[PDB]
């Protein structure tokens, strides 16, 4: 098997979870140790279902920059044994666009999907829901709900968790390392 096939399997198979909150179907990335990201719009409760267990959420923290606007992303902090591979490596330190890259979504209605969003590109604010975003980024794939969370991804480096779109067009909340140091 080649490597970027190999790179978005392996992420599937340990940091990339099927999770429900009373919102729906999120795909969840593990980032390390206890430390896991979801969409700020997912509201996760004092716990999530992920995969087949309910796991107690200690700890959650939604991302504002420094002016006070939304990042659309929430860290949670699991009570669980598992501790995730550490991918802090493979995101960049500030948020970096892409060329071919790939959406990987995992979820009960949408499990281990692969989705050949175009090159990712940088965007600013987004006005979703009346909740207006910041550190967004862009791709012209008409992504569908039941697709928020999906790991955004290209050449092994994890870039952004899908946020939002239009029918056209996908936006991400991107990634940078620091979030997660
Ligand atoms: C992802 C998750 C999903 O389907 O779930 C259920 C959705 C619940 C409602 C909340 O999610 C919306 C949200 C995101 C961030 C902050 C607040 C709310 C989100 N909203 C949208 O994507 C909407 N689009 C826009 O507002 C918008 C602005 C610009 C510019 O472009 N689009 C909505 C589609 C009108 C949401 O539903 N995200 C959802 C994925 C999207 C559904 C449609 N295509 C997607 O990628």
């Amino acid at each position: 098997m080649g490597p970027s096939l190999d790179f978005a399997l392996s992420l599937l198979r340990r940091n990339v979870r099927q999770v429900q909150t009373d919102q729906g179907h999120f795909t969840m990335l593990g980032v390390r140790d206890r430390l896991a990201v979801l969409p700020r719009h997912s509201q996760p409760g004092k716990t999530i279902w992920i995969e087949h267990k309910l796991v107690n959420i200690l700890d959650a923290v939604e991302l504002v920059d420094e002016q006070g606007v939304n990042l659309e992303l929430t860290l949670i902090t699991l009570d669980t044994n598992e501790k995730f591979r550490d991918i802090t490596k493979f995101i960049p330190e500030n948020i970096s666009t892409a060329s071919d890259a790939t959406l990987v979504i995992n979820t009960e209605h949408m499990p281990s999907m692969f989705v050949p969003v175009g090159d990712v590109v940088q965007y600013g604010f987004l006005n979703l829901s009346g909740k207006p975003t910041h550190r967004t980024m862009m791709y012209n794939f008409p992504t569908k709900a039941g697709q928020c969370g999906g790991v955004v991804t290209s050449v092994g480096k994890v870039i952004g968790i899908h946020i939002g779109g239009n029918g056209r067009q996908g936006f991400c909340a991107g990634l940078k390392r620091s979030y997660f140091a």
